[PDB]
């Protein structure tokens, strides 16, 4: 049992646990894997900073744990490249 998410990275940097199927990865535009569960607070809300004008942050670029900094969401949360784990069970 496991995951081949060796492929991109491996485990989610926000929870730090390998990906499950459950899990539903998911590659940023910073080249982070992380589940989609754990990048959904990854995106600000009801907030901004470092905003030139309107509004930043939230639907737009999103923080990521690792450079905590985007520029697009082009290749953000909707670019699921697949489920690599299988045969992913708590018991052995
Ligand atoms: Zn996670
Ligand atoms: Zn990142």
């Amino acid at each position: 049992g496991g995951a081949e998410a060796l492929e991109l990275l491996e485990h989610c940097g926000v929870c730090r646990e390998r990906l499950r199927p459950e899990r539903e990865p998911r590659l940023l535009p910073c080249l982070h894997s992380a589940c989609s569960a754990c990048l959904g607070p990854a995106a600000p809300a009801a907030a901004n900073s470092s905003g030139d004008g309107g509004a930043a942050g939230d639907g737009t670029v999103v923080d990521c744990p690792v450079c905590k900094q985007q520029c697009f969401s082009k290749d953000i949360v909707e670019n699921y490249f697949m489920r690599d784990s299988g045969s992913k069970a708590a018991t052995d």
